């Protein structure tokens, strides 16, 4: 409490998160500590949290969300990564969110969401829960629809500019390639129970 | 006149135009009219020439959605209300409209066959369409009855955006919209 208030003062000061108050940071620190199994928040713990708290169930996208959280790529979510991540994930502006979803969707980190990446991401839900018949021609149709709507220069990939321009025009395209933000009900429940909002 | 525009702005359910814009739409309608009323043939030519729709099935369904009283003419009020949704519609307005277009028999469920015929006409081969239909049901059919109820469809909004772009071809593309608003309403 003294422990956590002083930690919260320091993290509120140092963290780049833009949306929690210092008291909310303290609640987030306590929550993190209460969720820890071992000393560090690893992939498997973070996966469980996404599944249980945010109803995400699909392996590829959960891994991509983890990687976006894990800013320094050490395969652990630090306290400051937990706050900063959740700040965007729960409260981000469109701008923040578009940068986040682009990062999720750019599977190899080369700066472009490629046709191939689109196909992998769109197919991954049907790998998990298959239709009776192979769905690949229909996925390819969706990929072409995406490219038609979003690829300005017809090079079969979306630059950051391609994606953000299109999402600003149609914000429903924010998560075009899969669910990587919490639905409104999940978000509300976590805010209410963990942060006391509403 | 102006009086029609005063009356229509007061009376109409359209949500997105100003009274001056309404007046512009009334003048537009009258500038385009060929006889006394806008019938299906004229309405189809407008969809074809100004909004880049090419297929008979699609154009018939858009007509029927604009023709709310099913009298086979597009009244001034229908033209304005339909264009309000069509050019500036909210998500809810657009989903309602797209559901209307796709639910061919008007029973309140999009069936597999309705979805296949309408995706096919919207996206003008069949292998991808047949897949799309199975994908949509797998993703959106909550109660597993092989049909999309209106709730099935509307709950799917924030969950399935690219699938909703497929269905959204009954609305005009951004390019066609912009050009019409620019010419007729004086917008960017
Ligand atoms: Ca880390
Ligand atoms: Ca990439
Ligand atoms: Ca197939
Ligand atoms: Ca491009
Ligand atoms: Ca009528
Ligand atoms: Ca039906
Ligand atoms: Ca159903």
């Amino acid at each position: 409490s003294k422990k956590n208030q002083k930690l919260a003062e320091e993290l509120y000061k140092t963290s780049c998160q833009k949306h929690f108050t210092k008291t909310e940071v303290e609640s987030l620190i306590i929550c993190y500590k209460n969720l820890l199994e071992g000393l560090k928040m690893d992939r498997n713990l973070f996966r469980d949290i996404l599944h249980q708290k945010f109803n995400m169930t699909e392996d590829l996208l959960m891994d991509r969300v983890f990687r976006a959280f894990d800013k320094d790529s050490d395969s652990y979510i630090s306290l400051t990564e937990w706050v900063e991540g959740l700040s965007v994930f729960l409260r981000g502006t469109l701008d923040e969110k578009m940068e986040y979803t682009f990062t999720v969707f750019d599977l190899n980190g080369d700066g472009y969401i490629s046709r191939e990446e689109m196909f992998q991401m769109l197919k991954t839900c049907l790998v998990k829960q298959p239709t009776e018949e192979d769905p690949d021609e229909g996925i390819k149709d969706l990929v072409e629809i995406a490219l038609k709507k979003m690829d300005h220069d017809h090079d079969s990939r979306l630059s950051k500019k391609d994606f953000k321009d299109a999402v600003l025009i149609e914000p429903l395209l924010l998560e075009a390639f899969g669910k990587c933000l919490p639905d409104e009900k999940s978000s509300e429940i976590f805010e209410y129970h963990v942060l006391g909002v509403k």
